[PDB]
Parts: structure tokens; C-alpha cells; sequence
């Protein structure tokens, strides 16, 4: 307890994100000879991820998770990461961030403007849609009161497929599902399982609409005060946690549909061509709203070859 550091997250203690942060935490403690202890604060105990990003910026929190897409809060063209159906697989998400001019500049702005250092990137699942009635095709989204996070790209997903979006914090979601204050939500299969949303949702549609990555972030105010050896400890441990993280989500996606079926959830596979078609005006509005910077970021993402990690 030379450094008593803290890691906040929206995920709960059953979740892949917690499990991976636990590995991060335990490895940092070991490979730092006990000089660094990391405590974990899940389930939004410190606020949502907008609050925790601000806490990293002002140095009041040491570590947290964010998606690349979340930086649309500060740079609207960064929403390109979460335009539904634009990023096809995790390979694309990795190259969008690290192997494009747009993404390399985002990392630099994250450092110089927002005070956060990007330690590592993991895969955080592809979002699906649960509901209290079957989504057999895009038609069934009409009138669906669909909970979304407080995030404009999730809002737009629900809106352009014809649903009625209802933003609310992740910690509020189980209650709203349980009482039918909303008709459904959208999250990767992992969250549907670890947050027990399947207990309170009879239907799951494979909409595959947004791919989530996950960034291991550290406050610059924290990172700068660590000796270089301990900086290296934290970076190595972040990278090792991220590979564990990704494997948890990949393996889970081979598996969880079966699990949910055992629980009595009905799985549908709606035709996704009309879903993808309905986003085309949204892409246009994005480019209209964000200008050259958004158009250029989108062209850069679109050109990435979906095949082969890097
Ligand atoms: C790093 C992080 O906190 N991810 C969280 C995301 C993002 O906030 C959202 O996708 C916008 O970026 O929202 C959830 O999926 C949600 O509330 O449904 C929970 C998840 O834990
Ligand atoms: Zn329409
Ligand atoms: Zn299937």
C-alpha cells in the first residue's frame, strides 16, 4: 500500500470486465512487490462511465474502462466507432483505433486534452437486443420501448430501427426490465448473463448492431507519479488482462445462446439487411453533423479489411 489505487467500472462482480480487472489488480500487486494495491469499485458505485472518465481526467480516480466510442462525448467524429454495423469485427476495431490516422490522433488527444493514458484494448462483445416480445423482424421494433445507455449512438440505433428509446443508467436496467417500465434493452450476451437480464426477458434477438471494445485507461495524474519500473508493471499487466478479457468475451459468445435457451429465453434471428439499411440515413446525418472530420474518419474505417488481426 505504497500506492492505494482505485479502478471503477459499471460492470458487476460476476462480469467478464470485473474478472479481467481482478487479474489486472492481482498481477499489479504481485509484479510490483506489493508497492501497488488496486481496489475495484463495480456496479457504478463511483458513478457511470461518463463520471469515471471525468474522475480520471481530474486525477480523483486511477483506473477505469471506456469504449473507443465513448470519446464521442468530447469529439463527435469519434462516434464513428459505434455507428451501428460499421465496424464488422474486433480486428476492424483494433485497426480503427491503432492503425488509422484518425485513431492515432484520438489516442494523442486522449492523452494531451483529456489526461488519460491508454494502456490496452480488449473486445467487450457484440450487442444484441432482448425484449418482452419476439423481434422476428425489424417490423417488431416499432413501438418497442427500448432502454439504451446515455449514449447518442445507442439512442440512434433504437431510433432508426423504429423503436422508442429510453435512456437510463445501467444500474437502473434490471428493475425496469423486471417491472416492464421498458420493453427491452441491448447489450452483449455477457452482460445479459452476468447482470441476470435473462431472468426478466423472455426473448433475445441476434441484432449484432454495435461492436464494443474496452479500453484499460489510467489517469495521467496517477501514471506520472509512478516510477518507470512501476509504469512498466502497470502497462504489462494491462496488456495481459486485455488478452484474458477478450478471450472471456469470445468464448462466451460461442456458448451463451445455449445457456439462455436452457433458461427459457426464446432466441430469434431477424433479417439484418433491413436493420443495416435503416442506418443509411443515420450515417448521412453523422457526416452532415460532424463534417469533414466525421466523413474522413468514416472513410478510414470503411476501407479497413475485416480479415486478420493486427
Ligand atoms: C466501459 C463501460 O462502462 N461500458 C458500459 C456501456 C457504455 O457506457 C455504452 O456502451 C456507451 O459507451 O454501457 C452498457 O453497455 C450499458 O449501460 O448498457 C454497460 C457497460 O458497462
Ligand atoms: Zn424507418
Ligand atoms: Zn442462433
Amino acid at each position: 500500500a505504497d500506492y492505494d489505487l482505485k479502478f471503477g467500472m459499471n460492470a458487476g462482480t460476476s462480469c467478464n470486465e470485473y474478472k479481467a480487472a481482478e487479474m489486472f489488480a492481482k498481477e499489479v500487486k504481485e509484479k510490483s512487490q506489493g508497492k501497488i494495491e488496486i481496489s475495484l469499485y463495480p456496479s457504478s458505485q463511483l458513478g457511470d462511465d461518463r463520471a469515471m472518465l471525468k474522475q480520471l481526467k481530474d486525477g480523483s480516480l486511477d483506473f477505469t474502462f471506456a469504449e473507443s466510442a465513448r470519446f464521442q462525448l468530447f469529439y463527435p467524429e469519434a462516434a464513428v466507432f459505434a455507428l451501428p454495423y460499421v465496424i464488422s469485427n474486433y480486428n476492424v476495431a483494433q485497426k480503427a483505433l491503432f492503425d488509422t490516422e484518425f485513431g492515432k490522433d484520438l489516442i494523442k488527444k486522449m492523452d494531451k486534452d483529456l489526461g488519460v493514458t491508454l494502456l490496452s484494448q480488449a473486445y467487450n462483445g457484440t450487442r444484441q437486443t432482448t425484449s418482452n416480445r419476439a423481434i422476428n423482424s425489424i417490423a417488431d421494433m416499432k413501438g418497442l420501448k427500448l432502454r439504451v445507455p446515455n449514449a447518442a449512438t445507442n439512442l440512434a440505433y433504437a431510433k432508426y430501427v423504429g423503436a422508442s428509446p429510453t435512456p437510463m443508467a445501467f444500474s437502473e436496467v434490471y428493475l425496469a426490465l423486471q417491472t416492464n417500465a421498458v420493453d427491452g434493452q441491448e447489450n452483449p450476451l455477457a452482460a445479459v448473463q452476468c447482470q441476470k437480464f435473462y431472468e426478466v426477458q423472455k426473448f433475445l434477438a441476434m441484432t449484432n448492431h454495435i461492436l464494443n471494445d474496452q479500453l484499460y485507461l489510467v489517469s495521467n495524474e496517477t501514471y506520472k507519479e509512478l516510477p518507470e519500473d512501476l509504469q512498466k508493471v502497470v502497462k504489462d499487466a494491462a496488456e495481459n488482462a486485455a488478452k484474458y478479457h477478450t478471450k472471456l468475451f469470445v468464448d462466451g459468445e460461442k456458448d451463451l445462446v445455449t445457456f439462455f435457451e436452457k433458461q427459457g429465453v426464446k432466441i430469434t434471428h431477424p433479417d439484418l439487411v433491413p436493420f443495416k439499411e435503416s442506418m443509411k440515413p443515420y450515417y448521412a446525418e453523422f457526416v452532415k453533423q460532424t463534417g469533414q472530420k466525421g466523413e474522413s474518419a468514416l472513410k478510414q474505417i470503411e476501407a479497413i479489411n475485416p480479415k486478420g488481426e493486427a
